[PDB]
């Protein structure tokens, strides 16, 4: 389909259209790179990037960060 997607199939790496319209955005604009995509499914040991994997994964890098509250 494309470049982003492409790159995860290539490491048998599968990603769902949910997480793919999201991630596309924060992976075309140059936020995050490939190999950082993988460097977290791997800790978490899963070929299957949803859309709570990228949540959690903006989280984790310290991405997006606008909250309503934004405590700690």
């Amino acid at each position: 389909m494309d470049e982003f997607v492409k790159g995860l199939m290539k490491n048998g790496y599968l990603i769902t259209p949910s997480a793919y319209y999201l991630l596309v955005g924060h992976f075309n604009e140059g936020k995050f790179s490939l190999i950082e995509l993988i460097k977290f499914a791997k800790s978490r040991e899963t070929f299957i990037i949803d859309d709570e994997i990228a949540n959690e994964f903006l989280k984790s890098i310290g991405a997006e960060v606008e909250l309503p509250q934004e405590i700690k």
